[PDB]
């Protein structure tokens, strides 16, 4: 599993494909996502790849060394914890992330794991309440997608 | 991975939920598709969990042995070969397999793959013509939808 992607969609205006590809040891984040409002949003792998129920069915972020919420660059970190991707002002982002946690194999493997693009940023666990030692106070789900293996 | 599931979607009103369990040393599948015209239709496992064309992005059928196309029981078979569906009077297809070749952990884990349900019935490689050694003339793909992990 050297390659993946996933298609987000939602209830509303947002919309976007991200890709995965793994290099060494990392894996390389790229791709777009539109009708987001200006600003930073969290952007985090959840746990299940679980469409049901729409985004709330994904659970919560992929945490397979049972750890708190912070950033990508923090040491305690969910492995699903990719901070934050920012809109222009047309409500465009670009994705470029680069993380050495997330795989596309093996244990810390984030296929059939569910995508999602929040409502609010990310604090990277840095709020103050408790709640962003868990989710980063990123608020709703604004998109999600299932992880799939690609081409 | 012991449990999976697919929410089946498309441009139709056809649409569905499949749920997969590892039981054993086998894979059972379950669920319900809907919308369905009377009749079989074409149930298989696409390589690609690539869904940004819709299902044509989803490539051919999972075949990491390289055989041709046949039916669920036949030695001569791609992995992702589930048979066909049938639909009830009301257009309800219940799912009810169990499978020898597919899996949801290693070499042949259809996680992060995609579950399509075709127009037409499967040939089952039976057909006579090119198609038939491909797909069983199943046609078309109405809906389909990527696997992830569940809960
Ligand atoms: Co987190
Ligand atoms: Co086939
Ligand atoms: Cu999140
Ligand atoms: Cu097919």
């Amino acid at each position: 599993a050297t390659k993946a992607v996933c298609v987000l969609k939602g209830d509303g205006p947002v919309q976007g494909t991200i890709h995965f590809e793994a290099k060494g040891d990392t894996v390389v984040v790229t791709g777009s996502i539109t009708g987001l409002t200006e600003g930073d949003h969290g952007f985090h792998v959840h746990q299940f790849g679980d469409n049901t129920q729409g985004c709330t069915s994904a659970g919560p972020h992929f945490n397979p060394l049972s750890k708190k919420h912070g950033g990508p660059k923090d040491e305690e970190r969910h492995v699903g914890d990719l901070g934050n991707v920012t809109a222009d002002k047309n409500g465009v982002a670009i994705v470029d992330i680069v993380d050495p946690l997330i795989s596309l194999s093996g244990e810390y493997s984030i296929i059939g794991r569910t995508m999602v693009v929040h409502e609010k940023p990310d604090d990277l666990g840095r709020g103050g309440n408790e709640e962003s030692t868990k989710t980063g106070n990123a608020g709703s789900r604004l998109a999600c997608g299932v992880i799939g293996i690609a081409k």
